């Protein structure tokens, strides 16, 4: 009756997860595969916090997944591991037959990307991206906009990564603290060990899924449209040297590291109905936390300068706001198109509840694996996002040269329907 | 002692240029060329209410400029034509020896561009850019705040020309008015018989010079700095055809034509010392006027939402705000550090002067003119800012590829020294 969820890597996001299914009658959590005893252990915390009982723990190496996997009583699994792991750990786990939710990020290459839709299709096992930006509060007030036409039809949007990362990909290494040293690699602590070295050995949009996923919610990507070429241009690295020596004097041997990651990638997107998209990576300098949102269309624009609450956004609607030409505040747009789901389920996710945004991604994964549906955000959207990675990083080592965007869907996105927050429930 | 300037067009943004040089003591307004008889009544108009002597008036066709510039007594003439008119006009001005302001466009062909630059390098006559939004007062005190070293090392900027034109760009014919028909061309008024033809026959950035001329000036574009190449993409166009359509139904001739210039067209530019720029060209939809501002370095952020004024944007100084993380309202940011011209001469553009902007940007025309010296916005910007038209014209035709952007300053640009808004006077 209840679905059995374990987790490959428990760190920092597989703890959230971990709390979002520890809150549920209608889960039941397994297993844990960790290396690492420290993230094993606040997970384990956060069960007993929730009166359940403990996970049966893998931990033995980075490749004790793969005898996790093996548990038969085992449905569906949770991915939370670094960049570099997402691949092998997502496809062992649907080969092994399990469901997976599959955290964000990049492809480290464009084979990965048809590598995922390939094993999903022949072992029939399906894979959810795990976006929670497209279940923000905000965001699905402007979806809910959208489709009922209030923004007419859809020419341009904007998003992007814009996150000042610096706290987080350097850190002293003390278990469970962030933002207090210049240490990175194999001593420092969670995404300090890994995700600082992608920035220093690549350059390009590393980190595009919160940005255009949104949009690709709107524009029908994959589902009546999709995005067709793209070209990226980097500036130059600055800001993570300059962390360095303000925190840590110029003596320090990171001082001397030169980073490869422009601190602005830029990248321009066509979309097949005519749309286009820029993106902005935007992770190594000082900033107040945006992810720049624009949604423009022939009668409605919105834009966002904070981190989603009502009142942070600027909005237009000629029809219905007397051709004023100024903007209105946001607020009570956002209040009166709030989206049903958020309507009725808030409590659980808020004020009395926990979670947000991400109460009702996994809500949505845990709700489709139980009614046998298809996820909404799905193995092709996965591989679509993650190529702009490497595509991205293609370009820029080709001065900007438009790269075609793969169709993983082969010809499917033409009749494919736009299935996400289509109902106040999941 | 005084300043003989003359005027080739007198449309209605001539008839500003009139109004500034009218007001001045250190000026005398010789002439007028204008085949409009309309138009020159109303510049007419504008010196009488100045108390300045009427004009000679060169309107027999479009050729009678020519005339007007064998007067030996014009030291200098504004240009203030349609687009296809202003190589004519301004080439055949330099070679009657006369110094040159040049209104700001795009170039028809990259041809014209060179043209600029040779002819004013062959006669020694120089050629200002009057690109007034270098001067606007937030844009002025953010490059006071850049210099003072705010913002320290830049990496990245935006901005565009995002401005409603649907009004402009079609009326009825009738003299004097905008927004009060869906006519366009021969029997249309002001930039409706001239503008809307180049957005049913091209499709690129129209109309780059509002939004790069601040960040040209803040990252020392010619001047130690200098635009390498840049890449285009254009969207669907859709919001002409609705205005047509909803202001004068479907029966009409014009509801008939399909344009082709995207409403959004955006355009990213890599610059020699490693920072990028992202232009928007947006002038076919519904919106709020915003040039969509951002100067982005590794101690300070900004961006705008208005029109120019002090509390109309967002700004973040980590050092200065003790790490808050939050936006600060610009407004007592652009207040401190007001640009000392502005602190200065306020009360000769506004209050009880007039202009703006409009004021500053004519003051140091006639001010380089009487002292003899090189215009801070020269022959060679007006080159580089008009070559982002043609060049993204062809990155459209080529789905988006990389085009070179030519070094109209021959090596120059390595040891020149930027010169705008440098003193308190102009
Ligand atoms: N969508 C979001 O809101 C969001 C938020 C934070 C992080 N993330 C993403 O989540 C992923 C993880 O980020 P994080 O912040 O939790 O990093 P983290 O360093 O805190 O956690 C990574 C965990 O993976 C474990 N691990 C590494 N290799 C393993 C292996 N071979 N087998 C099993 N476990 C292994 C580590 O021991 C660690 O516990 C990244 O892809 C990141 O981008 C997404
Ligand atoms: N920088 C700014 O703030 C700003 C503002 C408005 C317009 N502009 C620019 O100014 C230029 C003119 O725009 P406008 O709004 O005044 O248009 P307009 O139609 O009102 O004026 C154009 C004038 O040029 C005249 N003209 C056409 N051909 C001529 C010729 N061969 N010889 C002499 N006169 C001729 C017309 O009769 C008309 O009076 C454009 O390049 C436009 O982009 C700049
Ligand atoms: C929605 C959101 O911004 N998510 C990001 C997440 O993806 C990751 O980058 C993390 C690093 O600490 O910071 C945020 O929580
Ligand atoms: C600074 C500013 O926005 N200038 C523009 C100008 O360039 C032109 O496009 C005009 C059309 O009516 O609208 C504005 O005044």
């Amino acid at each position: 009756k209840k679905v059995r969820i374990a987790f490959i890597a428990v760190g920092l996001r597989g703890q959230t997860h971990v709390e979002n299914m520890a809150r549920r009658d209608d889960v039941e959590i397994v297993a844990f595969a960790d290396p690492d005893p420290y993230m094993v252990g606040r997970a384990q915390e956060i069960l007993k916090k929730n009166g359940k009982k403990p996970a049966k723990v893998f931990g033995n190496g980075n490749d004790d997944y793969k005898n996790m996997l093996k548990d038969k009583n085992i449905d569906a699994v949770f991915v939370s591991s670094p960049w570099e792991w997402h691949h092998e750990h997502g496809v062992a786990a649907m080969k092994a037959g399990k469901i997976v939710g599959m955290e964000v990020s990049g492809a480290i290459t464009l084979e990965e990307c048809w590598d995922y839709v390939k094993v999903s299709e022949q072992t029939g096992v399906p894979l959810m991206a795990l976006e929670n930006v497209c279940y923000r509060r905000d965001v699905m007030a402007i979806l809910n906009m959208v489709r009922k036409g209030m923004f007419g039809e859809l020419v341009h949007g904007t998003g992007g990564y814009q996150h000042d990362l610096r706290p987080v990909l350097f850190n002293s290494g003390i278990n469970g603290k962030n933002g207090d040293g210049v240490e990175f690699g194999e001593k420092a602590f969670s995404e300090a060990k890994w995700r600082t070295n992608h920035y220093k050995n690549r350059n390009g949009e590393l980190y595009p899924t919160h940005g255009v996923g949104p949009l690709h919610t709107m524009m029908d990507i994959n589902r009546g449209n999709r995005l067709l070429r793209l070209s990226s241009f980097a500036s130059k690295a600055r800001g993570l040297h300059k962390y360095i020596v303000d925190k840590g004097g110029e003596s320090h041997p990171n001082a001397k590291v030169e980073w490869k990651q422009g601190d602005i990638v830029t990248t321009q997107i066509q979309c097949h109905n005519g749309e286009t998209i820029v993106l902005t990576h935007d992770t190594s300098l000082q900033r107040p936390y945006n992810l720049g949102f624009k949604v423009q269309g022939t009668e409605g624009l919105w834009e966002d300068f904070g981190w989603g609450e009502a009142a942070q956004g600027f909005i237009y609607f000629e029809k219905i706001m007397n051709h004023s030409h100024r903007w209105d505040s946001s607020e009570k747009w956002i209040k009166e198109y709030d989206h049903p789901m958020w309507k009725k389920h808030e409590q659980k996710a808020v004020g009395a509840g926990h979670g947000g945004m991400d109460y009702f991604l996994d809500n949505t994964f845990v709700e489709c694996i139980k009614r046998n549906e298809a996820f909404p955000l799905d193995v092709y959207d996965l591989a679509t996002w993650y190529s702009i990675t490497p595509l991205s990083e293609k370009s820029i080592a080709e001065n900007g040269a438009v790269q075609e965007i793969p169709d993983f869907t082969n010809g499917k996105w033409k009749n494919a329907k736009n299935t996400f927050a289509i109902n106040d429930d999941y």
